[PDB]
């Protein structure tokens, strides 16, 4: 992992199975909450088949991205590759804990809770935005799993971050009904969150994006 080695981004890549089941949950949530009343009584401040809406899926396996390095050029990557945890955790088998499935007008996505082993991982050179703040690092980590049109997936990351800031202050608001495994939240603009029962457990390889 030194700088001329390095990858597009680093990241957690769910096995295939867990993939499959990951994905799969997706689509049963966007189906489920497509067909909801309080979604479709939503629907103006979200504009319908959401799992064609978030059509847009990269070509292979879900991942939850760490650092973003384009191949040794992005500020901080050699200096995120350089730490010994990120040498010694490439390869390695880890498993990632999901809370949440959320929707908003631009991404489709699973928020990841990261363990204190698994933060080691986290850049610590992130860009603050203002809506991490008052976050701990971290409070992005995510599974894309569907973005719309012409979204970019880094804006996985600001719609997270504004659901959590949401959350963190109180306008969480009251269920508005129950899905298969959670209840489901209206946070109005079109944001969504599933809250799930029991957290959904990911099996994952820690390693390097070369696409
Ligand atoms: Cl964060």
């Amino acid at each position: 992992l030194e700088k001329d080695f390095l990858p597009l981004y680093f990241g957690w890549f769910l096995t295939k199975k867990s993939s499959e089941t990951l994905r799969k949950a997706g689509q049963v949530f966007l189906e489920e909450l497509g067909n909801h009343k309080a979604f479709k009584k939503e629907l103006r401040h979200f504009i319908l088949e959401l799992v064609s809406y978030f059509g847009k899926r990269p070509p292979g396996v879900l991942h939850c991205t760490t650092k973003f390095c384009d191949y040794g050029k992005a500020a901080g990557a050699e200096e995120y590759a350089q730490q010994e945890v990120v040498k010694r955790s490439y390869g390695k088998a880890f498993k990632l804990s999901i809370s949440a499935l959320f929707v908003t007008p631009k991404t489709a996505g699973a928020q990841v809770v990261l363990t204190d082993q698994e933060l080691q991982l986290w850049p610590s050179d992130l860009d603050k935005p203002s809506a991490s703040e008052g976050l701990p690092p971290g409070s992005r980590a995510h599974v894309t799993l569907g973005c719309a049109a012409d979204v970019q997936p880094v804006q996985t990351d600001l719609d997270l971050l504004d659901i959590l800031q949401q959350v963190k202050g109180g306008s969480q608001g009251e269920a508005v009904g129950e899905l298969p495994r959670g209840k489901l939240y209206s946070l109005g603009k079109g944001r969504w969150m599933l809250s799930l029962t029991k957290k959904m457990e990911v099996k994952a390889i820690f390693t390097g994006y070369y696409g």
